[PDB]
């Protein structure tokens, strides 16, 4: 049985079904929450996560992959509770989410030591439980590929080669961080088809997106649930274009919706069209209807949400 | 009653007695410990902290100030347990320990919001307890005064003006971060005598140290318990020189000893002389004996370890 699930027995990858590849039940800074618990309400976070997951299931979602890892408040016990309340298939991961430097812990420590943490979570279990990690998550953003960012990428490659689990990335779509992640990983012997380069939906630079897809990795059109770089309308145009041009077998779509997130609220921007309701089901309300009425058939939807995740985890 | 104590009623500053102004019962990365608890042993950390505190008390230490804050694993409940086991007067603080950027939580949040966290810990209590913070801790290092580092400095000034608690800093002695911290704080209306500029013992650049002292702030010769920038022998020479030159009333001495720390072990260096045993009592075994046999009298020791802390907290 291929894929470990939180609070359940492992499943064969062929049985993953309709999958959301990048969603967060919760996201927060470990340090802030430890130091100022008065800012947080776990009961509200729990209710929000359960409600969102239930709504996803009502649209036919069978499996959710949650790439919350170190730096963003991964909590396997919170996750297992959401599973108990919903019955969702939930895939947890391991990894480190940094943009610049590692925590002081990692002073004088090797790439192998970092990889050992990942392999621990994959082979032994997460945070003292028998729930195992099913993928590795890594990140890079505006600061680019720093020394420490590269250390983490190389550690992810070691983990993949040992355990065969895939790698999901966070990138900044407006620099070449995604291309660099793919290059470094494949140089270190990672199968390109075992990599999802994240947040490429944040740009409309189609040639850059296709370049990564052509090199054999999945491309993450994965932030439909954030009011980030690109509006939903323009994301949809980019998604449609890539489908028209034959890239369905590389496309992965998700919301990157955080059922709760601890970030401060940004100044709101109002456009001619009423802002879309951001949630874990926006693609069922907006994106998928938009695609269907623009001529893309059911086989495309099945490819993106079923076949592609199956391959990724195979 | 001026100064709040962990697990005890507050004390008048005049009763603080012989004080170690900068020690850590424990230090670790919140994120690393949350994600990989298998790396840590709280029972060993507890035994180490209790043992060290007891040994300090055997040399006449009455009060320990512990500037462990966000980023370095402050845990008020661990602290209160050490107090119960030892009877030490322990002063806990609030603040943020960063060198570059704030956690993602602080995106779109103001300096006033940051200050509110500090004031919460000072006026209401720490981590859901009635133990209150008695000072603010801030940091800057090799990256210098970044945007976010400056935000935290300015928030500390607001907290001081509202609550009158002093400010302890971490600086890098080989750039001008300490001088910059002092300048920014005093510009924002902080009394220079309510600031301890930390880690100046890391350099032998006496003119730089005196410059900060002359501007009215305490100078931290405060890393006797680390095998860091400067060896103990050279620290001792610098300490003696400053005393000879009349700076006793600005000098604060401590170890910055971490009874446990989670950092990887650096490559050892062996010198002609047997390496000193690093602990929370090294100054009683090495530094203070060295000073005494070089002619500095008991009044100097009383000034540094009793009178200076009294003023700082007055
Ligand atoms: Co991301
Ligand atoms: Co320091
Ligand atoms: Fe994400
Ligand atoms: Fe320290």
């Amino acid at each position: 049985m291929r894929i470990p699930l939180v609070g359940k027995d492992s499943i064969e990858s062929k049985d993953i079904g309709f999958t959301l590849i990048h969603e967060h039940l919760r996201a927060f800074s470990e340090a802030v929450r430890q130091q100022w618990p008065h800012l947080y309400n776990e009961d509200e976070e729990f209710r929000n996560a359960v409600n969102e997951v239930k709504r996803a299931m009502q649209f036919g979602v069978k499996t959710i992959v949650d790439p919350t890892v170190m730096g963003c408040g991964r909590d396997i016990r919170f996750m297992e509770k959401v599973v108990k309340a919903t019955g969702i298939n939930l895939v947890a991961g391991t990894g480190i989410f940094i943009f610049i430097d590692l925590p002081f812990y990692f002073l004088n420590r090797s790439i192998d030591e970092i990889a050992d943490l990942f392999i621990h979570d994959i082979k032994e279990g997460i945070q003292g439980t028998l729930n195992k990690a099913g993928f590795v998550k890594i990140a890079a953003d505006e600061p680019g590929i720093t020394k420490d960012v590269e250390k983490v990428i190389r550690a992810a490659a070691i983990a993949n080669k040992e355990t065969k689990v895939p790698i999901i990335t966070h990138s900044n779509a407006h620099n070449n961080t995604g291309l660099e992640q793919q290059r470094i990983l494949t140089e270190e012997g990672v199968d390109p088809g075992k990599i999802l380069i994240g947040h490429l939906g944040d740009t409309d630079n189609i040639d850059y997106i296709k370049k990564i897809a052509d090199k054999g990795s999945f491309i993450g059109l994965d932030r439909y649930g954030l009011d980030l770089f690109l509006p939903v309308d323009k994301r949809n145009e980019t998604t449609l274009r890539l489908i028209k041009d034959g890239y369905s077998d590389k496309i992965m779509i998700s919301h990157d919706y955080c059922c709760t997130i601890d970030w401060g609220t940004a100044k709101p921007e109002y456009k001619p069209k009423l802002a879309p309701r951001l949630s874990i089901t926006l693609i069922f309300e907006d994106t998928i209807p938009f695609l269907k009425r623009n001529g893309v058939n059911e086989e495309v939807i099945a490819t993106i949400f079923k076949e592609n995740p199956k391959k990724f985890f195979s």
